[PDB]
């Protein structure tokens, strides 16, 4: 790896620094940008890894995990956490999904090249160097620009049934309303053992504030489940419930694609009921006088997982995934 | 102006059909873009003419008028209605507010040029050939990309200055808040109505509820179709309740670019002191939050749009009674 | 005008130089494009303006004028000639309609700016310093990429009778098969000058006809006005003796695509055709099932512009038909 | 491959549906762009795999394949045919031999890599799942933007047994001429027959192009046995069939020297003589400049004729076909 | 002006802040671009208006302006001083001549437009706000990415004899080595009977050390010079030469001008005296193997007072410019 | 290789032609660029390769190569000289550092893919086809846009010793002022094969450097005659008098100074000039604040400036300094 970084990864008390990450420009041929890193080692236990912003514009991770690396001390700790809150720098700069610099999706590069464009590296700096010291990995997304999504945690069913359960157990700590079973960062973590949550909180290009709230409580509820912090996860839910309710997405039915280019008109939120054969919303040609909008309709029973992002829709987009009981 | 239409817009009946404004592109080089038009003109009455999509990405206006336009028969008019749901095409087409064709804000281009650039031209016509034959303008906006914005009418002589308030009342928003489109109707001494419902990049359910709603009040309230403005509102409310925005302490700004957190949405009450939000740092390790106060009381108006904000952004603009 | 030129157009004999237009660039605050003039003059006559390229992607013009300027000797003339074969420099070198520097399509810039933006200016400058010496204005066009034209002169119907068969006569000498009756030509119209328009091809390339046929007319012209020695030569390919005038006024001319798709043609320029016969149609390969859109002609003529992208856009048109004037 | 498609291509009748490949844009991060497949099987027979759109500015495959695909019947049909005539879809859109995507030339990205972007992932796609299935493969293409090109069937000297099945199939395919990391060089790689076509550019839709392009994928289909008939080969000029030419010599290309404004003494299909005039490259930016004169290196038929008018230094302005030798 | 500014340029004392720009973006219809304006007001005097920025690339003026801003006290001035060191806002972050907006030169945009573009709005906002108030102007430019330039004032040849000999004589107090004598702000300036004064202080795309030093020096000594602070203006020379020596550019021959593009090779620098008929560079093909380079030759004796900026240049592009002796 | 070369470099005499290179284009599906190569064989001795242009935005290297390809002749030659002035041709038309054509750094793409984009088909071309002929190579560079640089040879520190030996009598004989010891770079592939490598740094600030164009010229020559290819000895006296090379270090990251923050760094020396360790490099000023005071950066070195800083508004990780310190083996 060409991403330097100075810290002493097993060194007892705090280290927040950068790893310098090279970028050559017109005007800057030995560039580099600065990815922020803390480190909190302390006393006895297991290696917490919380990453954020690995796409720009999916802010909750950012927020909740870089406000965490300020405040969280060494004698609060009994393990290790490791917190990378801003993780596509570049990205977030210009507040995209994909990398200003080289066009990719850093979350379509892992493993990565070491040799490859500006995403490949950071993404094989990510599952080389960074990714091997954890035992358990929270990486936060949003839906960005794309959807809203009903704040939640998300996880793959796994082959191994014991490490199925620690993830169950760990995305039940975490304490969102829903947690949704279901080339990415997270296929790296699972292909190390290593147990693997991700979160879907909010999106429409804005800051949820309850994705915020559901956030930064998710990953002190994690950092207890895990014994690294004192106390017990607090997860209550805002609607009368007394945890986090398990979901599911495997179906292709469960996605309403959009047949057509238009202007999409929702019946629905995320968070939302809906049932099969009934309307999930119209896309409208506004180019044609006369033309009658085409409905489209769900085709699951469920819960709307993600909804519309952008009013102008493209054909072969998503307006909608449905989440059913786990 | 050299966009061209057919319509007879002194015929009773229904037209549907479309302004032909042309477009020089590298490979088209006579190519033109096609604005849907609608007309319905029946019987005895005044012009109403409605507007939407004169930004893009502002889509509950163009759902509306849309709608409205596939539906409304000669029959249950009396006067004349006017209906350009998708006005800007090219920035309808790219979802953006500025137009990919020119790079302008169509709305700081009125009263236009007709010799101009593409939204220079649209700007004129609008201006001289569609609007001079209005007695009353709705035009649609929503906040788009920029913000939030809770569904809401607003406006800006106390005769005229009443029977504004008037049709706004009809319209039936939760909210009425006292070079551009609106400029122009007014300086013609036309009524003039704008809205605010929506925004986030997304379409909004009941912006777009509300607006449907607005526009049969229009005309009900004008005495082009039968019926009476149906005001009332989700929050128990018998109608508008008039509001303003008159203070620079109104605005919440943003001294540095960054991440802005919010603490409040639109449509939520706000106190003076209170934390409006921080803006994060997140390039910076150990670097603590900006936090940012409103020093207006009042309800949230705009509320913050994008994650990351620039320097010299507003992230919260608070209405008040009018 | 910003635009400087040095040359004399009093002076007898032949300059061959550069109008010199004043263009800021990020790492040229003052950097100039040179615009190619060429002027001959020589006895007593009227003057005679050619330009080319005031598109950068219609070449037959920049060919004809820059091989006529670089041949045509003081000796020849008697009156003068003024020589522009590439007007718009910038879309000349990036092979476009549209100006990389500020955008414009000069050709919707007329009577232009002294302050405005590049194409502005350079509007400004045709129609102010040069265009005003002209008796007559031979502006030579294509369809560049947006359609094929057979080749083929235009003009304006000038309400004025006296001044319309000047220019019909005009047209006659420059001897295109056919002749159709904010731009460059309505400049020389407003100072009622003789204008004449050409379409010699399009498609992105360069038609081999379409410069045979602008080479004679442009020197046809200067016969026709007497600048030159000789009379116009005007026979026909296909066997004609001499243009045969045409005209396009209907919106019935034009076939429009409806919808964005993959147009099919049935005809290209200079086929006759008639109402109601089949265009062509928009495939939709996007769709599996889906047929294509069939388009119909609505008049009878012949097709003056034809179908240019394949790939079309809603609002284009993809036929334009003619009809005996 | 990540490119999902639902089609059983071991299934007996008619299957007309996409393949979705997943395409990240900034508002759209789990967006898909559709790909056209309509598959017929029926009976028993060889795969005839026709390919269209691999360059999105080339419109004579797009449609004659698009429109067979929309009228072929399972009964008509003793084989199986796999109908994919607008590949490149992001490239169609854009009307662009280049992906808007990922700025590549497709038919320079073969055999593609699944974790690689849009088009690598496309062209794994193609070459991994779809080619394994064909007997012969028909990839239609023209010069698109870039040149004119005289309708024309192409394929390489191979193996003689291989090189007489390709032969065969062109001159069933009927066009006037066949000329002896690309789509094609899969095709052979694997073993199947290929035919590439150049049927026009220009940057239009060319008429003859499009007649002999529908006419050459039935007359394969009747070659293979596939549909019933015999090809019709006929020519406008009175020919019975094909005629095999062969490009083969870095003499056949004639080369822009230097930047300019090229006119040509010639277009497609004409007849040339070694050191005759090709054209003239002006410099219309210089007054009194003389153009530059190109000549002609070897007699034989325009095959691709200059496109743009502007032309760029090492560009081609022409190729020049000769009768085809047996000898190689 | 839609461009807001609540500062009372008639209050005793010092006020810093800012003009609020408008700028609709797609994500910030309602967005500004803060431009920073410093006040100090005191006593009685004339007022002085000194602006940077106007071009984002040209540094000298943004780092000299700013910091006189942050240190000038309002009891060391008997008059008034406008400062204004970042104009062109946007074009200064992403440091270009032109504007990032609307592609603007700024500088070809005077007297402006209050309903036109961001370059257009700025500009009338600066004629018609700000500079009405000053009795002497000085705008601070460099060569920027287009060229160096060696440390200098300049000025027009005005018609009005008396204010000619006026911004002579403060051209003199500013004190750099040497001064040289329509919809640029300093042509708004002049029409509007205010003493002009530009500066050329560096360029190559870098900032210029001497440039800081003498820019930094040249304000205050004009300063000193209006009587606005005390002290006398601080002339001396490195070379030792007692103060500014006037210089004209004025002819064509001036101007030693690129007739292709390629690579630039110049054989001086800025400050350099040069003769007529020696070499000034040679322009290289590099693209060709053989060919020579063009060899380029100055017209005038003098000093080079601008030099080539890139190496590869454009046809058009000036490469020097001499500088001779000024003569009334 | 994709990339078409006709020239025999066995062959006895002097070849001055081009590499095709394939670019496809939208209208120009079959287009190519043309890369300047000059071989001069006669005779018995060494190769001695000279690239310039691999950042299209460094012109010494340019000049300096395609000069001497015009006027060197196969009798003055005792060995072979293979010249590539301009290699990067793309990036040359658009005056940058990065590729217009597939946006990439040429020289963070070594050793190359012959079947990826084409800046990656053409580092493969040079490493696999044109690299392996030398006995020694120099490549020269400047630093474009980014920085300037006092005139100088650079090599990394080699950890052979024989070859460090043969690499520093190299740079000597080169005679820049200076010469600096300081993986995916042109001369990291020169270095793998074991061949011995000088690279350049012969200015920057965007221009043309008069000194640079003059140093790089005899440096080129000088090599040649320290191979014995051509007829004499080096000249290696230098402006300020010296009779040869001062050979530098930069080894410490204390010897980089850093912009901690964008903005608008005003310097206190240029390259070339001695420095101290503490004292001031300059300030990053933040025009965009009424009131706000500069950032004041300080060197931790003592030495001499070796880059200097480039553009004025300079970005947050961006070195505005490096000081080299005199060579210690
Ligand atoms: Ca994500
Ligand atoms: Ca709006
Ligand atoms: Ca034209
Ligand atoms: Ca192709
Ligand atoms: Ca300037
Ligand atoms: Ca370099």
């Amino acid at each position: 790896s060409r991403i330097a970084c100075d810290i002493d990864f097993d060194r007892d008390g705090r280290q927040a620094g950068y790893a310098r990450a090279p970028l050559s420009r017109n005007n800057s041929g030995w560039g580099t940008v600065e990815i922020p890193i803390t480190v909190v080692k302390n006393g006895s236990g297991p290696t917490v890894l919380l990453t954020g912003g690995v796409h720009g514009d999916e802010y909750e991770g950012q927020i909740a995990i870089s406000d965490l690396a300020r405040r969280l001390r060494p004698e609060e700790v009994q393990g290790r956490v490791i917190m990378l809150p801003a993780v596509n720098m570049p990205a977030i700069q210009s507040d995209t999904r994909l990398s200003p610099v080289d066009g990719r999706d850093i979350n379509r590069c892992f493993p990565g090249d070491p040799r490859g464009t500006f995403s490949q590296m950071l993404a094989h700096f990510l599952d080389s160097v960074i990714l091997p010291m954890a035992d358990i990995s929270v990486d936060m997304h949003t839906a960005g620009h794309s959807y809203d999504s009903t704040p939640s945690t998300n996880m793959h069913y796994l082959a191994d049934p014991a490490l199925r359960a620690r993830t169950l157990a760990a995305a039940e700590a975490f304490g969102a309303p829903h947690n949704v079973v279901f080339s990415t960062f997270t296929s790296c973590v699972e292909r190390r053992g290593i147990v693997s949550l991700g979160t879907e909180l909010g999106g429409w290009g804005r800051v949820n504030i309850e994705g915020v709230r559901i956030g930064k409580r998710g990953i002190l509820n994690v950092l207890k489940h895990m014994g690294v912090i004192e106390g017990t996860p607090e997860t209550a839910q805002r609607g009368g419930a007394a945890g986090t309710r398990h979901m599911m997405v495997r179906e292709a039915d469960a996605y309403v694609m959009a047949p057509r280019t238009g202007l999409f008109e929702p019946t629905h939120y995320v968070g939302e009921e809906v049932r099969t054969g009934e309307t999930a919303g119209w896309i409208h040609f506004v180019e044609d006088v006369d033309t009658a909008p085409l409905e489209l309709l769900y085709r699951r029973d469920g819960i709307v997982w993600f909804g519309a992002g952008p009013g102008r829709v493209t054909r072969g987009d998503a307006v909608a995934v449905v989440m059913e009981d786990y």
